[PDB]
């Protein structure tokens, strides 16, 4: 038996497993139970520390996937199979990971959060996409990532209650970063040196714990992933998460007819239900007919976000903060076979003019007739406004840069012109292994199996230059991880990335390519979203 | 004695006089009455046709200038004062003038006629950029020009009166296409192969003779350069163009204090008063601070104009007409020193970005704040929008766009999408002789003295390439005068000049360079004037 393999924490002892990468083994305690489990009167309710137990509690495999709704429109396919649950649905699902370097290290290592994604709706840390074996012994990095309550049972709130306040979704990872601080030195992780990255509503997550003051004390660094908290998609209101969480309510019987009314009532008859239920009319509360648009998301309530996200953005004092920020290439394409009329994921997607202009509708719901009439005017080529393949192209221009690359744009511009050290990249490199359609490029969520260091996987089949590519990124990553800053401390010879600031807005392509640097995020398409749509929505 | 100057018109008999050319001799006949000096009782009446005469009227020299403003504000500057009158001024100003090849043509000649632009307040076919000479003789076509009356005294207009009907400045020219289908076959002339061309308001002058019904027997081809009747300077409202007479009326003391102000007592004390007395309040009746905004233009009001001329454009059946239009490479920098914060001739005019944001409401009068924010939004280049130089450039396209580009556009799309066949071009050599400062590139009407061969002037300092140059577009102009098609007949090796089509949308530039096809007129930027802006304005 491996003495490295038993580790003790406040709560008791574990015992870990040994992981096995080309380039050596690694020590991983897969999980750990960080909180009680919430189940039974507990649904809804904000976690429990974990209590101390007795005797070696067993940390040798992943622990259950919390209830999820799971995607289906494609059996057997691996592009949507790839974030499915490996593991079984449970509501005991409060559990973390950690990968440490071995053999362990002496002194203090920094540590990297991983927060996944998911619309806030599903998700898990034991996907084989986010296993952290090849980025721990590449970097000799402590690799840390938690299992947070997703949809109704992370983010149903029926505001001013406190039988069901929302965003305990969040409080779930809050309590993992907490576990962070008073555990991570037994694994041999610094717990003054915590980096936060996440990817989608992970990345939006990551953004909202910098907004929250109580989480803000428990980490040092960002980095958001095609991601950020003041997205349209990524927090919703009082009144409508009262109106999404009584409607679901209604469809699963609650309350019973007719007595019941107030939200003691309404909540315990929520409890009531197999998780399964709840799980099933997810999608039917939703207001009207979009894409990237989810039911149960962060609420803003005055409590864990004092206002909104833009709000706390532009009053924010960012100084002695490091945030590492980026996107995709084509953000929005792989959204667009999931409510846009005329697209396939076994076609070219060729769509015509009124597809197009029906799918901006489903794009960018909730808007004016003026509105859309705005963005197809942003988003047609004028010399070409019937060609099938731009119109496909500006859709997905049209989907992404209003839910991801102006959000984060946003984001960037006002951190670093208010005091935080800001780098921004754009990943343009499509997988050779990647299963979606050629038309889609580099789709939504497709760079994190190179920030991974997936590539490194003998049984898996990627190139000589995508293996030499995945060990540059996890250099960046682990570089701004340890010093905040992604370029060799030292090294000459490697090109420069410069930091992102408001004027200069200079950002750099990640590919097999070496590092060029270019300028704005999409600045003439941003301006429409961030500057002039708002006013013109003021004046309906 | 040289026979081929005399003349006999229907009216009487003319004496011409000899021109000389570097390549030849040329017979003119300036200063031919064409209608009956429109003084006293006949101000802001429609004309009528000029009496028979005793004897031989001489036509040896250019007659009166009608009454206008002269531009003061750079005195002796060339690049002003080449559009300034050249002879007295007078209300006795209706005269045409007759350039016609020597030894005279003994078959009948395609005719191209002129009218001069100037905003419908000012021009003359007097002057010295409009000298026919070296076009008729290098060509051996017949050139008319016609006097006509502008400002207050050519579109003063009191709707529904008797009076003062307005429009009568476009019924001058009129007359004078009236006049050459009974005369120009004396010259050598052939009265079924008309040619319009004008330039800025005489490129609108012909648009609206496009759209009159009375008018379009009279002519078969057109030529718009640099202007379109559905500009929003080319035309105006009943209610306004009635505001602003009656504005002027009461700046000159019409009517007297305790006097009725009907529409027959208002003309009677208008005709009453000095013709510069007139003149010297016009520009104090717009509604407010702008530049490309004039006081008398052309009324809608159902007579010349049955409806407004975009509402002509798009019902119309525009089959077996062939139509030349075009524009300058900066429309809109000439008249920024007119009226637009922080401009001027004499330094480099670097605005600032307040002056910008000033300068849009000035360039885009009456308009919502919103629809300037809009403006902006199109205009601003996001990734250095405070940079001086682009924001001179910016401002410069956007009254370009909104005055010229655009409506030429819209009109060359309709045109060629109802029947016509269209060419378009873009003038973009600057003169080497150009007195304006350099940051104006090529300004709105410097294409002129190209198309006239002012260039073979012995007396100017052109170079050897503009003289050249010269002569290539006059063969343009005269090849699509006699053939509707600017291409040679005869030499296909030449660059091919393809029709503008509302599709392809193809255009050619025109500079030393031969000639290079391109497609879209500011396929962008005149999405947004025709097609978003009319939606903002009507949700206001
Ligand atoms: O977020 C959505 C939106 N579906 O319409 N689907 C889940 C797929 N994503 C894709 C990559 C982000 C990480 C979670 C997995
Ligand atoms: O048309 C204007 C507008 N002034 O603000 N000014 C007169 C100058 N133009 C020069 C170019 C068009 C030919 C007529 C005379």
């Amino acid at each position: 038996e491996d003495a490295e393999l038993l580790v003790t924490v406040r709560g008791g002892r574990l015992r870990g497993i040994r992981l096995k990468t080309p380039g050596g083994p690694v020590s991983a305690f897969l999980g750990i139970p960080f909180a009680e489990p919430p189940m039974g009167p507990r649904r809804f309710l904000p976690p429990e520390p974990k209590q101390p137990w007795s005797g070696v509690v067993d940390a040798t495999t992943f622990q259950s996937v919390c209830y999820q709704y799971v995607d289906t429109l494609y059996p057997g396919f691996e592009g949507t199979e790839m974030w499915n649950p490996n593991r079984e649905l449970s509501e005991d699902c409060l559990y973390l990971n950690v990968w440490t370097p071995y053999p362990r290290p002496t002194s203090p290592t920094p540590v990297l959060v991983w927060i996944y994604g998911g619309g806030f709706y599903s998700g898990a840390s034991s996907l084989d996409v986010y296993d952290g074996r090849f980025l721990v012994q590449a970097e000799r990095t402590v690799l840390v990532s938690m299992n947070y309550r997703v949809g109704a049972f992370g983010f149903l709130a029926l505001p001013g209650s406190r039988e069901a306040p929302g965003n305990v979704g969040l409080l779930d990872q809050r309590l993992a970063l907490q576990w962070v601080q008073e555990n991570v030195a037994a694994f041999g992780g610094d717990p003054t040196s915590v980096t936060l990255f996440g990817e989608s509503a992970g990345a939006a997550s990551v953004g909202m714990h910098l907004l929250s003051p109580p989480s803000r004390g428990l980490f040092h660094r960002a980095v958001l992933q095609s991601g950020a908290p003041n997205g349209p998609w990524a927090t919703v209101g009082m009144g409508e998460a009262r109106r999404r969480a009584t409607q679901l309510a209604h469809l699963v019987g609650c309350p019973p007819g007719g007595t019941g009314g107030n939200d003691t009532e309404l909540v315990a008859c929520l409890r009531t239900r197999p998780a399964q239920v709840l799980v099933n009319h997810e999608w039917h509360v939703l207001p009207q007919e979009s894409v990237f648009r989810f039911s149960f998301v962060p609420v803003v309530d005055g409590d864990f976000l004092s206002d909104t996200p833009e709000a706390l953005i532009n009053a924010g004092d960012f100084h002695g903060l490091q945030v590492l920020v980026g996107v995709v290439k084509d953000e929005g394409s792989y959204f667009l076979v999931y409510g846009a009329p005329g697209f396939s994921k076994d076609n070219e997607s060729l769509i015509s003019r009124a597809e197009f202009l029906a799918g901006v509708r489903v794009g960018v719901p909730q808007v004016s007739d003026l509105a859309a009439e705005a963005v197809v005017l942003h988003y047609t080529d004028w010399l070409h406004p019937e060609d099938p393949a731009r119109l496909r192209e500006a859709l997905s221009d049209v989907v992404g840069d209003h839910n991801v690359v102006c959000p984060v744009a946003q984001l960037a511009g006002r951190l670093a012109a208010q005091g935080a050290r800001v780098y921004a990249y754009v990943f343009e490199h499509r997988a050779s292994t990647l299963s979606w359609p050629l038309w889609m490029g580099v789709p939504h969520g497709y760079e994190i199996e190179f920030i991974f260091g997936i590539p490194l996987d003998p049984s898996r089949n990627y190139t000589a230059e995508e293996k030499i590519f995945a060990q540059r990124l996890m250099r960046y990553w682990a570089n701004f991880a340890r010093t905040g800053d992604p370029n060799e401390p030292r090294d000459p010879k490697a090109p420069q990335w410069p930091p992102y600031t408001a004027g200069a807005q200079q950002y750099v392509s990640l590919d097999l390519r070496p590092l060029e640097v270019r300028r704005g995020l999409r600045a003439q398409a941003c301006a429409f979203w961030n500057r002039f749509l708002p006013k013109l929505l003021s004046a309906t």
